[PDB]
């Protein structure tokens, strides 16, 4: 039937991305405006990408970097792009979890320190949002003040880092020590029974979305989601997170998809299970952005606010809108220990295959000095330590600028384009389209329509290249909440995280031509000479040619 089929391809396709990321994004680029891009990139290189690093992982049966060598010697710097590219999402990533943590630390009371704001931490501004309208014209919301002024401490900008917050500093390497002992000790991304790991993350979704559908005010908020704004898509802007919010969820480009795809066998077929991870992952992120959108529907109306500016538009709307879904629910505290927990095994998953991802990379890349053993125990608590280290700045007052800064730069936007551009390019245009649908008819049995192949060579760089082109020409910088500013020196310093990553790829091609000898359109040449990408003769595998 079908249902052993999904079971057979397990349920780690939800993550982070689609549970926190996507609604804001989506609330960020207003309404429905960010739906038209989504779609448009889904079918044009989300999938397409999806299931060529798919299909190249389990043809070269080789993880990351590897499978460039193998395929084109040349261009190889993208599997170092992508590592950086994953030891930055690395790096901010766990902060989601840390903050998670947080909440889940104190929602272990009688009482949600969140449903009500009469504490310390709460501005005298602060208004309960029935009274809002029930009867120093902003008023300000409890759950609001509890995200900004007692889990973030938020300070006026970036350039006020302020003190370090000890309750998140402790939180951040708790997740880590969870993250080290269970990569350490070879524990499995899901414990025990997958089927609790993967049927809860759903089952608490369709509470919150139950919930959120039910309220008063939800019709106002699904028409806001859904309904378009044509004005919205001249904007640049829109088409980079949409494209990258794809990218982000399907987690591509970032080297993991072909280390997944290198464990399929080769008389395998993927493109069925790219085909329904891809529609199931952003499947969950269309339905799941019903639960989220209802609630601001019901947030706004009890406001007596607008939808657009009822909750933060950025990095913790997941964390404003479900925990006040979960307020309105009978016994509160139950849920948001469930929905946290579930928050915070959606993230470890994520984190443990991630961070286990560059460390194979990582010990792989350089031999000799990396054996299996005391050397690559001490490894995994070097990169842990660094990646702690760094991840301590979002922890300070002024760290969420600095997590929006990675959020928006580090791991997404022109920095994700630019890898799936360039693994379209090569191989679409170089090693060509054609050439992999030979091996794709041998690999999964049939040859497959002319989708994928005119998806690659076309689809792809255009909307990659458009995006960038566009994206330049009318440059609105980064703002946090759309009201703050950044300074120059810190678009600076996000513009470096991803060209950090993106200049690999120039990096690494001057690097193999110098170290090549020979005439310069021989030494080209022979760069761009696939190694026997599929050399495996151990399954009835034909040749290349
Ligand atoms: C590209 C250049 C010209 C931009 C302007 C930089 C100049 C104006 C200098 C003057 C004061 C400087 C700031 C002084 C103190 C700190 C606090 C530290 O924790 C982060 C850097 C930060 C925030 C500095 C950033 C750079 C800064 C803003
Ligand atoms: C009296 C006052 O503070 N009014 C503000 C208004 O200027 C702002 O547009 C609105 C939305 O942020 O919040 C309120
Ligand atoms: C539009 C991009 C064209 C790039 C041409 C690459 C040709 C690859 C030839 C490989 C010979 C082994
Ligand atoms: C031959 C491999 C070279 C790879 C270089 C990677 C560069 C990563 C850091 C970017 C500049 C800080
Ligand atoms: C040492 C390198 C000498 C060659 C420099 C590049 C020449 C490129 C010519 C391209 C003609 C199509
Ligand atoms: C909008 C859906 C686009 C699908 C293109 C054709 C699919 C062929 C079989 C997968
Ligand atoms: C390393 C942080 C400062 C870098 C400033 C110069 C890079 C500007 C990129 C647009
Ligand atoms: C091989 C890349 C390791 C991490 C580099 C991070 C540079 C900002
Ligand atoms: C009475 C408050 C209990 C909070 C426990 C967890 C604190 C991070
Ligand atoms: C037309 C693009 C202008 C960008 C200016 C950026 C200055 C920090
Ligand atoms: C390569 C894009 C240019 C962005 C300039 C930003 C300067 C702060
Ligand atoms: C609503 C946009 C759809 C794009 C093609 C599937
Ligand atoms: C925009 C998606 C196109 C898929 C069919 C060529
Ligand atoms: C529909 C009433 C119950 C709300 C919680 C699911
Ligand atoms: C109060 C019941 C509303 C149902 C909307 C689906
Ligand atoms: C792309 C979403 C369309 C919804 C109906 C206009
Ligand atoms: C929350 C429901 C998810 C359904 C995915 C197909
Ligand atoms: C208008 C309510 C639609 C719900 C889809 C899951
Ligand atoms: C920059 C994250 C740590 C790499 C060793
Ligand atoms: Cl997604």
């Amino acid at each position: 039937s079908k249902i052993d089929f999904v079971l057979s391809v397990a349920g780690g396709f939800v993550g982070l991305g689609n549970v926190w990321r996507f609604p804001y994004l989506c609330y960020k680029n207003g309404g429905g405006a960010f739906l038209i891009p989504y779609f448009i990139f889904l079918f044009g290189s989300g999938l397409p990408v999806f299931f060529l690093e798919i299909i190249i992982g389990q043809y070269t049966s080789e993880g990351g970097i590897t499978c460039w060598e193998k395929i084109c010697p040349l261009f190889s710097g993208i599997g170092y792009a992508s590592v950086v590219i994953v030891s930055l999402l690395n790096v901010y990533y766990i902060v989601i979890l840390a903050w998670a943590t947080y909440y889940l630390f104190q929602s272990f009371q009688k009482e949600l320190p969140w449903a009500h704001c009469n504490h310390s931490w709460n501005t005298p501004h602060c208004m309960e949002d029935t009274m809002r309208k029930n009867k120093s014209t902003n008023f300000t919301s409890p759950v609001i003040e509890f995200w900004e002024r007692n889990v973030l401490s938020l300070s006026p900008g970036i350039d006020h880092p302020g003190s370090l917050k000890w309750d998140l500093a402790l939180c951040l390497l708790l997740v880590w020590l969870v993250c080290f002992f269970c990569i350490w000790k070879g524990v499995r991304s899901t414990g025990k029974v997958v089927y609790f790991t993967a049927t809860f993350p759903f089952a608490m979704l369709l509470v919150l979305l139950v919930r959120g559908l039910t309220l008063p005010g939800a019709g106002a908020g699904i028409k806001f989601y859904l309904y378009p704004d044509i004005t919205r898509l001249e904007d640049p802007q829109v088409w980079i997170d949409a494209g990258t919010q794809i990218f982000f969820s399907y987690a591509i480009c970032l080297g993991a998809m072909t280390s997944l795809g290198s464990y399929n066998k080769y008389k395998y077929n993927s493109y069925r299970d790219c085909m329904l991870l891809g529609c199931l992952n952003s499947g969950t992120s269309f339905v799941s952005g019903f639960a989220i959108f209802s609630i601001l529907g019901f947030m706004a109306q009890e406001q007596g606010v607008d939808i657009a500016d009822v909750a933060e538009s950025g990095p913790g709307l997941a964390f404003i809108a479900y925990p006040k879904a979960v307020t309105m629910m009978p016994l509160p505290t139950f849920w948001s220990i469930l929905f946290f927990i579930m928050l915070l095994l959606l993230g470890l998953d994520s984190q443990f295959v991630e961070v286990e991802g560059q460390i194979t990379s990582l010990v792989d890349l350089y031999p000799s000095f990396l054996r299996k053993g005391y050397r690559r125990e001490i490894f995994i608590a070097f990169v842990c330590s660094i990646s702690y280290l760094l991840g301590l700045t979002m922890v300070t007052e002024g760290g969420m600028y600095v997590f929006q800064l990675f959020d928006y730069y580090a791991a997404s936007g022109v920095c994700l384009l630019w890898v799936a551009f360039f693994e379209c390019f090569v191989i679409a245009w170089i090693y060509g389209g054609d050439n992999l649908y030979d091996g794709i008819e041998d690999m999964i049995g049939y040859r497959p329509g002319p989708w994928m192949k005119y998806s690659w060579a076309v689809i792809t760089p255009v909307l990659c290249v458009g995006c960038f082109i566009f994206s330049l020409v009318k440059y609105v910088p980064l703002t946090y909440n759309k009201t703050y500013v950044y300074p120059n020196w810190a678009i600076g310093l996000g513009w470096s995280l991803a060209l950090s990553s993106m200049l690999c790829v120039p990096l690494v091609i001057v690097i193999r031509l110098c170290q090549t000898e020979g005439p310069f359109l021989v030494r080209v040449k022979y760069l761009l000479t696939p190694r026997e990408p599929n050399r495996w003769a151990v399954e009835r595998e034909g040749a290349t040619p």
